């Protein structure tokens, strides 16, 4: 089990105010620390917020945390289960932000909600150096869904954070899970009239002014005022990375999917090549990207499944393709990083999730 730590600093807050926090399993004899960010989609307007707070209160608040939780998949302590990093240091940093990581603004006489995505990221890792993470040789920053572009949005902060106070020893790496999506043309469209119609970037773009979003210096330098909903899509955030960063992604992702207003409910012929010509484009935004994992599957998040050991991309696993990456950042014989399936349809690949 993990346990629970409240932020000291009580000023970095969920949604409603109340306290963020991470939940903590040490291993005394290890130099490496792996912090995992939460995803859950995210809100952008009073009304849609409100509704959240009814139905997803957990990722709004800490009001009602449990004391601890169990670790799975890669937050695993077992060997068994966890082939990669089973006795790392292990941190799961709860989403109660509902701003992909990005925000910087507090609650307030002019703010209903506190966004404080990317301060609850800060303030986590400064809290930690003073438990064990100051004598780190490797701090690798993971996450699914919004976690996973959270990452995108944040290692190189991170990484400036911990040169800045004194640690330029610690290796900075991200881990971005099920995060990587593309601001394609949807199968049906609909104009952007409420929460439902309002395709994804025109809601980030109306979140971004709602939380105070903040996004990495290299890509809004490219981008400039009022076009930063483009750093939220990881092909065009990559390449102003320095950090090294890991990359999975589903080839036909399930929220992917659903923005593009896709049901999968006898698949005609516009559906048909609607569904190949997705897949063809995700391919081609992983070809430059060395570090990669992307089977042909229809699913959702990997990273803290318990059976992620399970799908294999020309027959190397996930926990595989990780350690073959750690050996790669000291091409290697039969120890492969980039994985991305090639074959044009869900499910023709043996390994998917049933
Ligand atoms: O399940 C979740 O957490 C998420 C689903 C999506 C997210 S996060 C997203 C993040 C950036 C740009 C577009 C996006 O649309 C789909
Ligand atoms: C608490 O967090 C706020 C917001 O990130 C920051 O401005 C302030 O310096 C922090 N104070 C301490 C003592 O950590």
């Amino acid at each position: 089990d993990l346990r629970l730590h409240l932020l000291l600093n009580t000023s970095v807050t969920c949604n409603d105010g109340s306290p963020a926090g991470y939940y903590l399993k040490e291993s005394r004899g290890s130099r490496r620390w792996l912090l995992f960010l939460e995803g859950g989609w995210y809100c952008f307007n009073r009304e849609n917020c409100d509704s959240r707070y009814d139905t997803m209160r957990r990722l709004m608040s800490s009001r009602d945390w449990p004391r601890t939780r169990t670790g799975t998949g890669i937050l695993s302590s077992q060997p068994e289960e966890n082939p990669y990093w089973w006795n790392a240091n292990m941190v799961f940093i709860p989403y109660c932000s509902s701003d992909v990581w990005s925000g910087a603004s507090s609650k307030s006489e002019k703010n209903e909600y506190a966004f404080m995505g990317a301060l609850i990221i800060q303030e986590v890792v400064r809290e930690l150096l003073g438990r064990g993470l100051s004598g780190a040789k490797v701090l690798l920053l993971a996450g699914s869904s919004a976690g996973g572009t959270g990452v995108l949005l944040n290692v190189d902060r991170v990484a400036e954070q911990l040169e800045k106070l004194g640690y330029p020893a610690i290796q900075v790496r991200g881990l971005a899970d099920s995060g990587w999506f593309l601001d394609n043309k949807q199968y049906r469209h609909t104009d952007c009239v409420d929460t439902i119609t309002c395709a994804p970037t025109e809601a980030i773009r109306r979140g971004i002014r709602y939380w105070n979003g903040v996004v990495p210096e290299r890509c809004r330098r490219q981008f400039q005022e009022g076009e930063e909903w483009n750093c939220f899509f990881g092909y065009k955030v990559y390449p102003t990375l320095r950090s090294p960063v890991f990359v999975v992604q589903w080839l036909f992702d399930e929220a992917q999917l659903t923005v593009d207003n896709v049901h999968l409910t006898p698949v005609q012929e516009g559906l048909r090549l609607y569904i190949q010509n997705l897949g063809r484009e995700l391919r081609h935004t992983l070809k430059d990207v060395p570090a990669s994992f992307a089977p042909a599957c229809l699913s959702h998040e990997i990273i803290i499944r318990s059976h992620w050991t399970d799908v294999q991309v020309k027959g190397t696993s996930l926990p595989r393709a990780l350690h073959c990456w750690d050996r790669s950042l000291h091409p290697l014989k039969g120890c492969p990083v980039h994985l991305v399936d090639s074959c044009p349809w869900p499910h023709c690949n043996p390994s998917c999730p049933t």
